[PDB]
């Protein structure tokens, strides 16, 4: 269960990280903006799950998820985004474009825990 987190927030990606380590998801790669991710992605891709937020510089998560949803190789790649955009017509624009599971900031530590492992389980 190779995972990738995309986040132009460095605490953000701490929190994840951590959150994921606790649920037992221990193969994590980091990216801070959507160009860095697309790379990473299209240069690895036996990624099983990606994890992003919407706004940030250097190509932003909507634009990143359609890119995704765009390659043959990452038709069913499931897709959490995890982004303080909590308005609906957000939410509808996001599934739109390939969002499996919508996660609204902020949360504590332990409400993420039991949002992601509602998503994913432990590993
Ligand atoms: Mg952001
Ligand atoms: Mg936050």
């Amino acid at each position: 269960m190779k995972l990738l987190v995309v986040d132009d927030s460095s605490t953000m990606r701490r929190i994840i990280k951590n959150t994921l380590s606790r649920l037992g998801y221990e193969d994590v790669l980091e990216a801070e903006h959507g160009v860095e991710a697309w790379e990473k992605l299209d240069a690895n891709a036996d990624t099983k799950v990606l994890i992003t937020d919407w706004n940030m510089p250097e190509m932003n998560g909507l634009d990143l998820v359609k890119k995704v949803r765009s390659d043959s190789r990452f038709k069913e790649i499931p897709i959490i985004m995890i982004t303080a955009e909590g308005g609906k017509a957000e939410v509808i624009t996001a599934l739109k474009a390939g969002v499996n599971n919508y996660i609204v900031k902020p949360f504590t530590p332990q409400v993420l825990k039991e949002k992601l492992e509602v998503v994913l389980g432990t590993n």
